[PDB]
């Protein structure tokens, strides 16, 4: 995983949000979190091959802090529909 992405993960706030792993400007995985910190830290110790791939292929991680979990739910659904990222099912 790129050092800058590891850094971004470790600095992520304990706040609801949506996160977007990207490669060359293109989203490759979009997810949401009740706590960005907790959820993103899970990528550091990959529990599945897919989590490993997402973290290795990304050259950028964008995070969006949201007002609450209701906003995370709809923003995540909307962005997945818009971008249809490689690793989202």
């Amino acid at each position: 995983m790129k050092e800058k992405i590891r850094k971004k993960i470790l600095l992520a706030p304990e706040e609801p949000g949506v996160y977007i792993f990207k490669n060359k400007g293109v989203p490759i995985y979009i997810g949401k979190a009740k706590r960005l910190s907790n959820r993103l830290r899970s990528y550091l110790n990959p529990q599945t091959e897919k989590v490993f791939r997402i973290g290795e292929e990304a050259d950028e991680l964008e995070t969006i802090v949201v007002m609450n979990e209701r906003e995370a739910f709809i923003l995540e659904a909307n962005l997945i529909k818009k971008y249809r990222p490689k690793y989202n099912v």
